[PDB]
């Protein structure tokens, strides 16, 4: 004998969440990084005015987990992209605001073109 009722939303935007972005044209309005020893994907930037921004969900620094329904937990950069090229209009980008990780990318090392 037991039961439960609905629950109101709180905060703590740390865990992974859903970010349904409607491909406007250029893309979802957000970049992606990673693809090294499956370290994990992470947003590099978020277009201003895009769906990733407008939606008011996706944010720079987030850690892309899956796209639509693909486990990119340990996928390369391309793959993480191919998942966006294989998507469509309504792409579900499940990322988790994790700046602690992206930090690595934030620092960024050398790069003599």
């Amino acid at each position: 004998g037991s039961s439960g009722s609905s629950g109101r939303p709180g905060g703590d935007a740390r865990e992974p969440r859903k970010i349904i972005l409607h491909k406007g044209s250029t893309g979802l309005g957000f970049n992606i990084v990673g693809g090294e020893d499956g370290e994990g994907i992470f947003v590099s930037f978020i277009l201003a005015g895009g769906p990733a921004d407008l939606s008011g969900e996706l944010r720079r620094g987030d850690r892309i987990l899956s796209v639509n329904g693909v486990n990119l937990r340990n996928a390369t950069h391309e793959q993480a992209a191919a998942a966006l090229k294989r998507a469509g209009q309504s792409v579900t980008i499940v990322a988790q605001y994790r700046p602690e990780e992206y930090s690595r990318f934030e620092s960024s090392g050398p790069s003599s073109g």
